[PDB]
């Protein structure tokens, strides 16, 4: 019981919904990110059994990983593109708050936050 359940993928009770946004989010944003050198720690939820962190889940109390936004966006359980940018900005938030200053996995998801913010900040206008 060590880890936590993973953030939920779907959701029987959510409405779901396709968009450009959401589209552009999974072929663009997500794709560019998943292959990118840097993305490997963030392709799924923060095994803290196996790295031995076993702070993590008692500081870290909202989760999130590139897996799981793959997830949500492949199952449709996001209805705006919103809640995915919030889902990158909560993975990245995770990481600057549990790392200390000089750890590499800070400048990796820094790496990838630009590409992020390079990427959604031609999000195009909704069809
Ligand atoms: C999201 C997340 C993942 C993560 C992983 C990991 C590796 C595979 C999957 O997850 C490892 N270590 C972490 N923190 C380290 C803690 C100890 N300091 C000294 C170095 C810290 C560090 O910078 N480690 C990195 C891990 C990637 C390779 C370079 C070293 C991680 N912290 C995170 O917030």
């Amino acid at each position: 019981s060590m880890n936590p359940p993973p953030p939920e993928t779907s959701n029987p009770n959510k409405p779901k919904r396709q968009t450009n946004q959401l589209q552009y989010l999974l072929r663009v944003v997500l794709k560019t990110l998943w292959k990118h050198q840097f993305a490997w720690p963030f392709q799924q939820p923060v095994d803290a059994v196996k790295l031995n962190l076993p702070d993590y889940y008692k500081i870290i109390k909202t989760p999130m990983d590139m897996g799981t936004i793959k997830k949500r966006l492949e199952n449709n359980y996001y209805w705006n593109a919103q809640e995915c940018i919030q889902d990158f900005n909560t993975m990245f938030t995770n990481c600057y708050i549990y790392n200390k200053p000089g750890d590499d996995i800070v400048l990796m998801a820094e790496a990838l936050e630009k590409l992020f913010l390079q990427k959604i900040n031609e999000l195009p206008t909704e069809e």
